[PDB]
């Protein structure tokens, strides 16, 4: 279903 | 920033 797997790009929200 | 990397978790949106 839909594309890829997950939702989004990455592990959380920002960079660090 | 923030905390992690990116935004979500994974890559794209569902599974497949």
């Amino acid at each position: 279903v839909g594309a890829x797997a997950x939702v989004x790009w990455x592990w959380x929200w920002x960079w660090x």
